[PDB]
């Protein structure tokens, strides 16, 4: 009861959400892990700056170019953003849980209040190739870290977190991202109304090993958590159902995201998602499903040549619509469904302790 | 013997082509065929010139966006052209071959002569949709056409062209389409060194009665033959390697295309393609392979934030090497093999006759 949701600026209801975007990066510095050109021809990529110039070569080998893994300027992220609120677009999670990843607190309020969109921040620790031993703390002293970051606030500020996240589980699923995931769990017990979206290793299928742990052994609430990063299994059914019948969101959050990664493989393609997403839906699952681009990159913004953050509601939402889904349901997949993720209260757990 | 290419500034020798693009457009004007808006999100695209800002949308209905049908003006073509020299290109085809889709002989010298590059301009009908009554003509009429545009001249010059083509087959492979296909043969069996170049229908499956007129009807030498828009069947290997058995070039000219269209389906991704490719040289068809990106609107320009005119020699190409395919078979793909597509000398009919 009482829903809403924890933003930079202050609490907002569930019912005034509007069009939302769960899961996407504003401000995130990923510079500490740009790596070597990995093809003959990135080498002009690496210290060129992000434009729509060199997307023919971004598609392919996104990280070797620092511009595109450095932080990201104010001025462009307010850009990209008055696209989303042009179509309507009200309220932007950004996913940035962690220092290791550059999370600014500061930056998000200054953009909520520039452009009046509700953005909520996040936090939680990352995959152990960015966190290292910040993993191996205490699973009760993460999760003070997470309790307090949402109810207190951030970096020495007032400004607190909405979501729990999100919450790096590596390829390798390490001893320390186990012990991750169980603070975010215990931290989510005490947290009435906080979400929890899982970094999943896409191309893989950890979810029940991740789920055993949240639901069978640390009693979460499945309709409070959130897989990221579901789009590469979408042509697997069976996994994904077996996924959604143990009470979670499947988030596919890759929409328009139109890159090859050298190692951990290639994007579905927007066409591919929108046949997953239309078949889940006819099989009963569209009030568990969410939807988002992950802008991570500098080369995902629409002023770059990418799809920015007007795909989704824009693109995306016509493509289910021309493969004969219901206006019904499209209109709950952008405004209803992450409102009720990010919002409703949990029904195992409905007071926060001290 | 004494292979050469007739481009639109004299003959080039073939072992002096280089680095060779076999189908591209420079100067083509589709204004005539600008669609209605399909999607709910069209309409905004409708009078917006094209820029990396609507890639977002053109990528899912290109042929609403009247800019994007219309004219190429010289300065953008030169630019997107200094791309491809940069990677020593010496050689490019633009495949369109009549003034239904708006061909411009002379933009072609102008931009050859600033450029440096060799271009070869065509001759040839394309469908029904564009060409009407154009192609019930007498058969020997059209073919005296094709012949007198590879031997005198275009639109009343003395600039010629060097290839047949792109030769139009719709999906509905109409009667006209048909006697073009035949009046394409005759031509060919009097121009010795002319390739011919077919639009195929590419997600039908067509080539065999292509074929049948082409080869065993019309006697065509198999070896001067491609098959455009062999991309999107790329997994169907039994198709492909029937038609690369009955001795013609199979050519993926939609590398880097990246779009979905309304109606004829989306475009296979580059990494689909690289498997395709890669799989057709192990099988030991390497040879009979032509690689290109079917440049036809202006969405496609990497200064717009598409792939442009260096993604098949500088990222296809290492796509193919990190999939493990030999550099002796990579390095012929976009010399040697267009080299000898488009410049060796027919087996069946070595003379040109008045
Ligand atoms: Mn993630
Ligand atoms: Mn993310
Ligand atoms: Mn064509
Ligand atoms: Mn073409």
């Amino acid at each position: 009861m009482k829903g809403y949701i924890q933003t930079v600026t202050g609490p907002v209801k569930k019912a005034d959400m509007g069009l939302t975007l769960p899961h996407e990066h504003l401000f995130n510095d990923l510079s500490g892990v740009v790596d070597e050109p990995f093809y003959e021809f990135s080498h002009v990529l690496v210290d060129k700056k992000v434009s729509a110039d060199i997307q023919w070569g971004l598609k392919y080998d996104p990280y070797c170019c620092c511009d595109n893994m450095d932080k990201k300027p104010i001025e462009d992220v307010i850009f990209e953003l008055n696209n989303f609120k042009e179509l309507g677009g009200k309220t932007i999670v950004d996913a940035t849980g962690s220092s290791s990843i550059g999370r600014d607190i500061r930056k998000l309020k200054q953009v909520a209040e520039l452009t009046g969109i509700n953005v909520v921040a996040s936090s939680g620790l990352y995959i152990e190739k960015f966190e290292g031993k910040r993993l191996a703390d205490d699973i009760d002293a993460m999760a003070k870290m997470i309790d307090d970051e949402l109810n207190i606030g951030i970096d020495g500020t007032d400004i607190r977190a909405g979501m729990i996240g999100e919450i790096g589980v590596s390829p390798f699923f390490t001893d320390g991202e186990k012990n991750s995931l169980r603070a975010a769990a215990l931290a989510q017990n005490n947290n009435p109304y906080a979400s929890m979206n899982i970094h999943m290793p896409g191309w893989q299928r950890r979810g029940d090993e991740v789920l055993d742990i949240l639901l069978t052994e640390m009693g979460c609430d499945p309709a409070k958590i959130s897989l990221a990063h579901s789009d590469p299994s979408g042509k697997d059914i069976d996994y994904q159902c077996k996924m959604l019948d143990r009470g979670v969101w499947l988030e596919f959050d890759m929409i328009g995201l139109d890159i090859s990664f050298p190692k951990e493989g290639a994007a579905p393609s927007v066409m591919d998602t929108v046949e997953a997403v239309a078949t889940l839906i006819e099989r009963g699952y569209g009030n568990q499903i969410v939807l988002s681009h992950d802008v991570f990159l500098k080369q995902m913004w629409a002023k770059n040549g990418g799809n920015g953050w007007g795909f989704v509601p824009n693109v995306f939402l016509s493509l289910l619509a021309q493969r004969g889904i219901d206006k019904t349901i499209i209109d709950k997949l952008c405004i209803d469904n992450p409102a009720n993720l990010l919002a409703a209260e949990n029904l195992y757990f409905q007071s926060h302790h001290h």
